């Protein structure tokens, strides 16, 4: 007895193409999505070169509709220097990525006089999402407001967090956010068994309180992504190990398990993998795609998935039951029982669609 | 030729009473702020032990109105265990003082919503401020805004920083906002004298162009305020230099200096030391009280001003014009030409007197 599901929307992964295709590649990534349901992907800016200017967005799609499997858009990353730059190729792009944290030096921002910039120049109709966290949730949210404009927090993982943007949207306040899979099914506990390289991610794992409140906030949380991060092994155990996890792969068995017990219903994991991403973004519908899932299959997450370059999981011996069986995209078998049966290349950019620009007034 | 200023209002002073007396006390302090031409301090809460509960208050208001020579307010520090708790006390108060950045383990905030929490309890009609660097100005901005109420923020050191006021305030936020010496006249020029131990000072000595933007950014500043934070020399040139300079005795002769060369007019530094001060903090007048100061007067900044136990200063060498030369507080001599001539205990808590209410709805 399988269950058909909508095409799923995870709008915050990074592929590692261009410049870091040992890590994941754009046909890797993508294989790992339809693995794991996923028939739509977002993809963040932070690559090498990074997607900062229309040049290196014309690089990325190539690349991108050469290799990806299921369908994408591409955010542009904000830097330091292209505020009021980038109106051109807006439009084409998933959105805007704001790190108002950590960051490499192109997509690090100093000031936030620049993230004043970025949200008075980027066009105002396009979607602007932030790595935020802490304090800087509050801060993004008073320069959207200044701004008079929306704002996206991506990977919310804190009580404190979750808290705010509550009170922000009782004061009505256009404010969305998503939940990553490891804020709500891994917390300090798991440090011991994971290590200090393993267990480096930004946000950081959060304490159990810190899961406890999202799980008892989830009707503020607008979409599940999985900010999937992938780096191998040897460079998450060396010397100065990368933030980040895979999770692609992982994701839909980890939330079909929470279903399976009680802790969120179908309804809410499709809202918040595919009816929310699609308003929040305005990415348009996949003609003739669905996911069919066996909610009863009862397995251990191994120690590493099969697709995904990063060739390991934080999520190693968690017990998930249901699991993906069959994906079909726009009219293609593209995934059964751990086959990929679509090539690289089958993917298309959705900004392209008819259906998938942005409406804007004239 | 004399000139005769009113009463000036500091309104952001450590006077490390109780607990730190090696490094000033209410009556050094005090001298201190008479021989600098002010005439009412408002003394922040991180004292030992700190300000932030009701027996605290009332020790610390017994010893100020036994040292204090000129007139005072004291403030209440927000605390993690303490909102909520303050409403008996929270009038005869200066304000409520966030530490929003590092701090003491009792002012400490871990959570943005601790501080939603104090900006719902303390009572609305109240002065809140805050030490807010960079970008928690903004964040705490945010959280006013939720809370639909005011706030003041200490010590505006950058660029960035002034300008995001500025924007607030064309959006017609209630913000307001104050700079202390050091920001104007100091800068990462004076590091290489001052060396990394004296140089230390939270928030930190800004670039020129941080310096340039503050006085370009005049009309948005409402107050000057000293954060006079005295330290001994051998605890700022140890082995963990604590952040802060004493300022008290070089603000007003700074300031002069800059109205002799037309950088800011009279009035331009009489809004900001005496009528902003009295209306952001509803500080009462004081009866037969006046500054007379000699503006032709041209001297050096020696390596000690006469009064605070600091006894070292990071203006030194600098050529000022201008100096205190008399204060008259509350109808008797305070000072002449170097000498304080009334006692510790002549000083009282404005807050006390009927005309210091902060007026409020029944
Ligand atoms: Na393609
Ligand atoms: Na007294
Ligand atoms: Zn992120
Ligand atoms: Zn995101
Ligand atoms: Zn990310
Ligand atoms: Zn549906
Ligand atoms: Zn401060
Ligand atoms: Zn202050
Ligand atoms: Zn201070
Ligand atoms: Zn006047």
């Amino acid at each position: 007895k399988l269950v058909r599901l909508p095409g799923l929307i995870d709008v915050h992964v990074h592929l590692r193409e261009p410049g870091g295709t040992h890590k994941e590649d754009f046909a890797s990534g993508t294989a790992a999505a339809l693995a794991g349901g996923i028939t739509m992907v977002c993809a963040m800016p932070n690559t090498r070169p990074p997607i900062i200017d229309a040049p290196a967005l014309a690089l990325a799609q190539k690349l991108a509709e050469a290799g990806a499997r299921c369908d994408f858009a591409l955010f542009l990353g904000a830097a330091s220097e292209n505020a009021g730059t980038l109106g051109t190729v807006a439009g084409s792009a998933a959105g805007l990525k704001l790190y108002l944290n950590e960051t490499f030096s192109e997509l690090r921002l100093d000031s936030v006089v620049q993230w004043m910039e970025h949200f008075e120049t980027w066009p105002s109709h396009l979607p602007i999402v932030a790595h935020a966290e802490q304090q800087t949730v509050a801060a993004v949210l008073m320069v959207a407001q200044l701004t008079q404009r929306s704002v996206h927090i991506c990977h919310v993982a804190r009580k404190e967090e979750i808290l705010l943007i509550k009170a922000a949207k009782a004061r009505g306040l256009p404010v969305t956010c998503e939940v990553a899979p490891h804020h709500l099914f891994l917390s300090h506990d798991d440090l011991e068994r994971l290590g200090p390289g393993k267990g480096e991610v930004r946000p950081e794992l959060g304490s159990r309180q810190d899961v406890e409140a999202l799980w008892e906030n989830m009707a503020v949380i607008d979409c599940f992504a999985s900010d999937h991060a992938p780096h191998t092994l040897e460079e998450k155990c060396g010397s100065r190990p990368p933030p980040g996890f895979p999770g692609l792969e992982t994701m839909l068995p980890l939330l079909l398990t929470a279903v399976s017990e009680g802790r969120l219903s179908l309804d809410d994991l499709l809202q918040r993998l595919h009816h929310n991403p699609r308003r929040i973004f305005h990415l348009p519908p996949q003609e003739d795609t669905y996911v069919e899932v066996d909610l009863e299959h009862e397995w251990t997450i191994p120690s590493h998935m099969p697709f995904s370059k990063a060739h390991w999981t934080p999520f190693e011996g968690q017990k998930v039951k249901g699991t993906v069986r069959r994906v079909v995209l726009r009219g293609e078998v593209a995934y059964i029982d751990g086959q990929v049966l679509v090539p690289p290349g089958y993917g298309q950019d959705v900004r392209k669609w008819p259906q998938g620009a942005v409406p804007q007034l004239p």
